[PDB]
């Protein structure tokens, strides 16, 4: 038995996403997965990655939420002229300060956002972007409580890194208070074609983003996965197969990254911390082969 | 190069065409096709009850990533009780929309080669194209070939959704088209005793082939269930209402898409290779294909 939280989550889910046609209309377009069940709910964020659409991610959306939790996840522009990140942080935080007076609109019935527990996740650049705006260097009028790392990226390296180049080389550097996870496709680094660099350099690897990390600091790794195999299987196959992909059931691992998440969330905005650790005790219980997984506090 | 089961070279790029698109689409549809140009050949598939188009997008890319346009109708509900009629009909207009409509949003340059056009369908929506093809509608177009994604005739013997296409008589299809049956050996199951099969027996996988008549095909996922071949972001609420196998869902997504690939391949350019393989030695299938029986005329 151990942990259902790789199983499927029991709340029935629904799909909403707001067109900026429904008021109040939010700063971007954001797809939102909610138990359609009645009852509190907590609130988390995930932020697509480059050259992504938050609809590639509705798996892992799906199952989260069907464990119990409300996702909004935002749709960024190309943002073309946006130098690095910026824009993409700020969407975001507008995005945050939108979900007070637009998530309960646009909620379904019987389904309130207590966004008093709010967490932050991004994939990729996403990930950047998004431990950028918990590294406050935006302003958001809500407060996080815990971040999710999906395979988070950098820059093409080191002398190169998205606006800012928050990494700092220093072990637990990140003065962030709500506890972090950081999921890391193992593959990542490996390259693949040729042509196509590394999808996850080094340095700026998800390995170094959880080193700088503070205790509290979770840290799991999909070895036998690609940075985008978690995405959704109908994936636009001219937009996933850059980064390598793992030979194994995308599937299985979508579902242990949701595992992964919904313990932390469970036990951060949630009150239950023992699916995590038994997890953290008996990796096995996982679909895939979570190696690396270490944790510090 | 025999690497059926597995994705195409052809990119493919996902163009949902809405009403308000022109010529406006008779019904909303959800076009997946090869983004790069040439001669496609263009089919159609019907998505099951109470289930959307955007469920088979995987399959969906598969098949087109082996150089198919195809053209998925989104039906709505269906007012008349007992009846697929609507369905069918929405479907006929979709094929004679096809010719003016279907270049129109096709990525520029990409033209679909009409001539050869195939029709598919998901349990109530098998029933739904078999009866096209048998003829209840008449469509400009002249379809080639016919292919049922575990076919559903209805709740059961006395209770077939009307038209009653089944006859229980072999080989009593009237069509010309070759026709391939993909079952499930799961779709005679219940679930939760609440939950009757959802491919009932008597109207399932082994009579839809039974009346259907040479060339006529016959392959069954044992190791997977009715709709496990819908993509993994499904509602699942919808999808759990049915038997689900414990075996990677993407693994059956790519062998229905390369069974279908090749037939397709066969009935619109005679390569009759990798699906004499695959009728040859059904091993080569990533899942468990069985039973599988052909009766071609010669
Ligand atoms: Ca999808």
């Amino acid at each position: 038995a151990f942990t259902s939280v790789f199983q499927p989550g029991k709340l029935a889910v629904e799909a909403i996403q707001v067109d900026e046609n429904a008021a109040p209309t939010p700063p971007i377009p954001v797809l939102i997965v909610a138990p359609k069940d009645a009852g509190t709910y907590p609130v988390a964020m995930l932020l697509h990655g480059f050259f992504l659409h938050n609809h590639f991610y509705e798996h892992l959306l799906r199952h989260v939420a069907s464990h119990g939790f409300i996702i909004v996840a935002p749709q960024f522009s190309i943002s073309i002229i946006p130098s690095g990140d910026a824009e993409d942080i700020a969407a975001a935080a507008k995005v945050a300060d939108w979900l007070p007076d637009g998530l309960p609109s646009v909620l379904p019935k019987g389904v309130e956002p207590e966004l008093s527990k709010l967490a932050l996740a991004g994939h990729s650049r996403g990930g950047h972007t998004a431990f950028s705006l918990a590294l406050g260097h935006a302003k958001t009028q809500l407060t996080f409580s815990a971040l999710i790392g999906l395979d988070p990226v950098a820059g093409t390296g080191k002398s190169s890194q998205l606006q800012p180049k928050i990494l700092t080389y220093e072990p637990s550097s990140f003065g962030m208070a709500m506890p972090v996870l950081v999921i890391g496709t193992g593959l990542g680094e490996e390259k693949k074609n040729i042509f196509f660099p590394p999808c996850a350099p080094k340095d700026v690897n998800h390995a170094e983003f959880y080193r700088e990390c503070r205790p509290p600091c979770y840290y799991l790794v999909t070895k036998d996965y690609g940075h985008l195999d978690m995405l959704d299987d109908d994936a636009p196959k001219f937009i996933t197969c850059v980064c390598k992909d793992g030979n194994g059931c995308k599937g299985k691992m979508r579902r242990c990254v949701a595992g992964i998440m919904v313990a932390f969330l469970n036990a951060a905005l949630g009150e239950k911390d023992a699916d995590l650790e038994a997890i953290l005790r008996d990796p096995a219980v996982a679909p895939t082969t979570l190696d690396p997984v270490e944790h510090r506090v």
